[PDB]
C-alpha cells in the first residue's frame, strides 16, 4: 500500500462468506439461484471483513447484510429508475421511511432489508449517535436522487467539484464508517467526530474510495455511456485525455493518502483540544485503526 495502513481481515471471515446468503435470502432480495450465484461472485462477505476486522459473529454478519445491500439496492437503479428522479425518490423515500418508523408489510423487499439493517445498527448506540447516522442515510438516498436528475436531464457534472458534492453521498463510504463503530460497540467522542481535523480525515476516506471505484468501473460504465465517471467529468473539465485524467486520478489518491498521515499525527493534540477523558481517548483510537483506517484500505484489498 501507497502509506502503511496495515491489511486486515477478520478472523471470522470463513464463516462469515459461508452463511452470506441466509439474510438477504430471507428479506426477499435474492430470488433464484442464479441471483445467489451472482451475488456470491461479488465477494461481499469478503468485502465486509475486511471493512470490519474487528468484528466477528454476528456483529460481522451486520456487516456482512451492510455490503450484501448496498450493492442489492444499487441494482435497482441499473435500469429506467435511475433514469428519473421521481422514480428513484418513490424507492429511496420507502427504503429512508424505516429511519422514522416501521414499514407496511407492502414496502419493497429492498426497504424490508435496509430496515433490518438499520434496527441492528442501531441497538446500544446512543440516540444522538442514531440521529447523525440516519442523517448520513438520508444523504445518501437524497444522493441518488440527484444522481437520477442528472440522468433525466442528461446533464453530466462539468467540473470534480460539481461530481464530488454529489458522488461523495451517494458513495456510501460514510454509512459504513458509521457501522463500524456499531460493530465494535463503540463511539468516537462526537465533538470529535465534528472536529475540523476527523472531518478532513473521513473525507479522505471518501474521496479515496469514489476515486478508486471510479477507476476500477471505468470500462464498464464506458460500455453503458456513463458520463458521471470522475475520469470523463476531468475531461469535460480540463480538456484532457482520458489517459491524462486517470494519471491525474491516481496523483490525487496517493497525494490524500500522504495528507491522511499529517492529518492522523494531528489526533493527539486534537484529543487535548477537546479535554477527551481515557475512555474517550480510547473510542477515538478504536475510529482511528478501525473504522477509518480500515475503510480506506478494505477496498483496495477487496479489488
Ligand atoms: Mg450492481
Ligand atoms: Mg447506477
Amino acid at each position: 500500500f501507497h502509506i502503511p495502513l496495515p491489511g486486515r481481515q477478520s478472523p471470522d471471515h470463513a464463516r462469515a462468506e459461508a452463511e452470506q446468503l441466509a439474510w438477504p435470502r430471507s428479506l426477499g432480495l435474492i430470488r433464484s439461484d442464479a441471483a445467489a450465484e451472482r451475488h456470491l461472485r461479488g465477494g461481499y462477505a469478503d468485502l465486509a471483513s475486511r471493512f470490519y476486522p474487528h468484528a466477528t459473529g454476528a456483529d460481522l454478519d451486520l456487516g456482512v447484510d451492510l455490503m450484501s445491500w448496498f450493492f442489492l439496492f444499487d441494482d435497482l437503479f441499473d435500469g429506467p429508475r435511475g433514469e428519473n428522479p421521481e422514480d428513484t425518490k418513490q424507492l429511496t423515500d420507502q427504503v429512508a421511511a424505516a429511519l422514522d418508523g416501521p414499514l407496511p408489510d407492502t414496502a419493497p423487499p429492498i426497504a424490508h432489508g435496509f430496515a433490518d439493517i438499520w434496527r441492528r445498527t442501531c441497538e446500544g448506540m446512543t440516540p444522538a449517535w442514531c440521529a447523525r447516522s440516519a442523517r448520513h442515510w438520508r444523504n445518501y438516498f437524497d444522493g441518488y436522487v440527484d444522481e437520477a436528475e442528472s440522468r433525466f436531464w442528461n446533464a453530466p457534472c462539468d467540473s470534480a467539484a460539481q461530481y464530488l458534492a454529489m458522488r461523495r453521498h451517494t458513495i456510501g463510504v460514510q454509512p459504513t464508517v458509521d457501522l463500524a463503530e456499531r460493530a465494535g460497540r463503540f463511539e468516537v467522542p462526537h465533538r470529535v467526530f465534528d472536529s475540523a481535523v476527523m472531518s478532513a480525515m473521513l473525507q479522505i476516506a471518501v474521496d479515496v474510495n469514489l476515486l478508486l471505484n471510479d477507476i476500477a468501473s471505468l470500462e464498464k460504465e464506458e460500455a453503458r455511456g456513463e458520463q458521471n465517471n470522475m475520469v470523463m467529468i476531468l475531461r469535460r473539465e480540463h480538456g484532457w485525455s482520458k489517459s491524462r485524467s486517470v494519471s491525474h486520478m491516481q496523483n490525487e489518491v496517493r497525494a490524500r493518502l500522504e495528507q491522511y498521515l499529517l492529518l492522523e499525527s494531528c489526533l493527539p493534540k486534537v484529543g487535548e483540544i477537546y479535554q477527551l477523558d481515557t475512555a474517550e481517548r480510547e473510542a477515538l483510537e478504536r475510529y482511528r485503526t478501525d473504522a477509518v483506517r480500515t475503510v480506506i484500505r478494505g477496498s483496495y484489498d477487496w479489488h
